[PDB]
């Protein structure tokens, strides 16, 4: 009794997603992380009472033209857009990834997640208001988390898995 989810971590270099994806799984915060390794990650969790397997692609995308970004688009069911809070390029950078994803899904309404990380960082450039708002025009909810303290790590993943399972049903 089991259902799987396809979770795809997208948004600009150095926003955090390679940190996200490492604390949900393994329950460290990596300093350093290889900036172009891309891999895949699978876990048991339960939500809801659901026993949910999480199958995460932690991308590290940054190619204007890619075969294989498009396939793991295809493939994807629900995507974390993730910006840092103290990074006003990577908000902005949201709208083209949310773009791409569009266009290979042929549809407006694709399961995401709008995430700001790196809330423990004091100096913001994002306002949480711009980042609601934003969340509001897309009808996605808006997280923010911090890879460094954990905090709203497993939330976003989980919230992303109920707009997949929701989403399902329509
Ligand atoms: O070759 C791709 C890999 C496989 C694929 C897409 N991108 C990949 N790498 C990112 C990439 C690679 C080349 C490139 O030019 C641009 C991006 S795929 O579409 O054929 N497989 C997909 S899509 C996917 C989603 Cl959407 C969500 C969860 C998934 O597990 C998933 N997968 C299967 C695993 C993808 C793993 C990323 N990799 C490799 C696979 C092999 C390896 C080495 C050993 C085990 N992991 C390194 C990482
Ligand atoms: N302070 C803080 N630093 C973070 C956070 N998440 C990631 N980082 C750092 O930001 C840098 C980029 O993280 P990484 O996960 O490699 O980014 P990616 O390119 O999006 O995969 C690294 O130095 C991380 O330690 C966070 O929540 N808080
Ligand atoms: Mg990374």
């Amino acid at each position: 009794s089991m259902t799987e989810y396809k979770l795809v971590v997208v948004g600009a270099g150095g926003v955090g997603k390679s940190a996200l994806t490492i604390q949900l799984i393994q329950n460290h915060f990596v300093d350093e992380y290889d900036p172009t390794i891309e891999d895949s990650y699978r876990k048991q969790v339960v939500i809801d009472g659901e026993t949910c397997l999480l199958d995460i692609l932690d991308t590290a995308g940054q190619e204007e033209y890619s075969a294989m970004r498009d396939q793991y688009m295809r493939t994807g069911e629900g995507f974390l857009c993730v910006f840092a809070i103290n990074n006003t390029k990577s908000f902005e950078d949201i709208h083209h990834y949310r773009e791409q994803i569009k266009r290979v899904k042929d549809s407006e309404d694709v399961p995401m997640v709008l995430v700001g990380n790196k809330s423990d960082l004091p100096s913001r450039t994002v306002d949480t208001k711009q980042a609601q708002d934003l969340a509001r025009s897309y009808g996605i909810p808006f997280i923010e988390t911090s890879a460094k303290t954990r905090q709203r790590v497993e939330d976003a993943f989980y919230t992303l898995v109920r707009e997949i399972r929701q989403y399902r049903l329509k």
